[PDB]
């Protein structure tokens, strides 16, 4: 065992949902005030890391039917790799209306949107964006964390690195 055992994803204070892409593998989406990736980097230095990254986000967009509007906006994002299993952390700026509106055309916002509409946990506020069905979602959560993990382990945070 390397370093000390990781905290739980499934907590009384967290909102979480699991997307099962593979036969038992998938993505654990966690909305938290707990930071998992402690650096400011997302180094996709090789084609494999870039490929693992695109597959993770493609999975979320496909499953949630995210039609993300082009607002030329971005979420603060860290990523790391642990033997082929990616971790993606969004430092969400959705705590205030103005902040949410400027980080509205993002995957993280699409996830927040699904959590709200599916009632998966947590309370949110929907701001009418400029276009159709897309809402800018407010949340008090600081982090959205996405980890490639198994169903047996989805309730515990994986090691980022
Ligand atoms: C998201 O916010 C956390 C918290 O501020 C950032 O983690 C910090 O990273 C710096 C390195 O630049 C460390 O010196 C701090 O100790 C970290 N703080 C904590 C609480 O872990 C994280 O880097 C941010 N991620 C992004 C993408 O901005
Ligand atoms: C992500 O990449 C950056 C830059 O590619 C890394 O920062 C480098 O770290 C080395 C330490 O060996 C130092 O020379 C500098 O801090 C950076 N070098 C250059 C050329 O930018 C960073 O450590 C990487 N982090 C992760 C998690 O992969
Ligand atoms: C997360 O932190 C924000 C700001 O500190 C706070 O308002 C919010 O209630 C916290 N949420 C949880 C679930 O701890
Ligand atoms: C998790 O990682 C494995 C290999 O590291 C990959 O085959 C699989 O597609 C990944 N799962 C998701 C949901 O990205």
């Amino acid at each position: 065992t390397l370093n000390m055992t990781m905290p739980l994803s499934c907590t009384k204070n967290n909102s979480h949902h699991y997307i099962m892409v593979g036969n038992e593998t998938g993505l654990e989406l966690t909305l938290t005030n707990t930071s998992i990736i402690n650096h400011k980097f997302c180094n996709l230095s090789d084609a494999h890391k870039k490929n693992l990254y695109d597959h993770a986000l493609m999975s979320i967009i496909s499953t949630f039917h995210l039609s993300i509007p082009n607002f030329n906006q971005y979420e603060a994002m860290s990523c790391d790799f642990n033997g082929g299993k990616i971790s993606v952390q969004y430092n969400l700026s959705h705590s205030y209306a103005g902040d949410a509106a400027n980080h509205c055309g993002t995957v993280a916002n699409g996830v927040l949107q699904t959590f709200m509409r599916m009632a998966w946990g947590g309370s949110y506020i929907a701001l009418d964006s400029g276009r159709g069905n897309w809402d800018c979602i407010m949340t008090s959560y600081q982090y959205l964390i996405i980890q490639n993990t198994t169903w047996e382990d989805h309730c515990q945070f994986s090691r980022p690195s």
